[PDB]
DNA sequence: GATCCATGCGCGT
DNA sequence: ACGCGCATGGATC
C-alpha cells in the first residue's frame, strides 16, 4: 500500500468513529485512529469508494451532491460520504481518483472472508 | 520499491483463478492471492502486457477493445484483458502506460527459463 | 552510495 | 490538449 491509501484508511476510520459514538461531545473531540470505539468498516470502504471517485470543480476544490443537494468537501461534511447513494460532480480527476481503486479490493477480500 | 509491479501480478493471479475456476460461486468469492487454483500464466502475462499499453480517456477511465466491441476496464470486464488481441481506445496514455515494460521483461524471462 | 522508479514541469507538435 | 524529455526526489539494500 502507498502513502495516501494509508492516510485515507486512517481519516475514513477516526471520522466514522466520531460519527457512532453517542456520548457527550467533549470526549468526542478526543477521539483518535487507536481509540477503540465502535466504527462501520462498510462504510469505510464506501467513505473509500467515493474518494476513488472524486472530482474537483473550477475553483480547486471538490462538489458533491446527494439526495439532500450539493455539497462542499471539509471537515464539518464530509460525514455524509459513508453512504454509496452519493454522486460527485466535476471534470478533471480528483486528488485521490483511480489511486484507491487497488485498496478496495484488498478491503473486501478482508472482510467477506470466510 | 516495486508498488505499480506489485498489485497487477496479484490482480491478475488472482481474477485469473476465478476465471479457471469450474465449480460454484460460493468458493469462488473465497479464492484469493494465495488461494491453490489454477491459473494460466501465459494469460497473465498477457494482462500485464495491456495493462503497459493502457490508454485513459477524458473521464479518466480505460476504454478497450476487442472483437466483441469497445469496452470499459471494471471488475466484470478486467477477464478480457487475458487475450493478446485487444486494442485500447483513449485520448491520453493510462495511468500503468510504459511503466511495466521492465515488468513484462523480467516476468518472461523467468517462464522460458529451463 | 547506486539503481530504480515516479511524479512534475517545460517545450515541442 | 498530450507526448516526450529531462530533472528532482526517495525508497530501499
Amino acid at each position: 500500500n502507498d502513502h495516501n491509501q494509508r492516510n485515507v484508511f486512517r481519516q475514513a476510520i477516526t471520522l466514522n468513529k466520531k460519527i457512532h459514538f453517542q456520548g457527550d461531545p467533549a470526549t468526542k473531540e478526543i477521539i483518535s485512529f487507536h481509540s477503540p470505539y465502535y466504527f462501520d468498516i462498510n462504510e469505510v470502504i464506501n467513505y473509500i469508494n467515493n474518494r476513488n471517485n472524486e472530482r474537483k470543480n473550477k475553483d480547486n476544490e471538490h462538489i458533491w451532491s446527494d439526495e439532500e443537494g450539493n455539497f462542499k468537501f471539509d471537515n464539518e461534511n464530509a460525514h455524509r460520504l459513508f453512504k454509496e447513494n452519493v454522486t460527485p460532480d466535476g471534470s478533471s480527476a480528483g486528488a485521490l481518483n483511480g489511486k484507491l481503486l487497488n485498496f478496495v479490493d484488498r478491503l473486501q477480500s478482508k472482510i467477506f472472508d470466510k
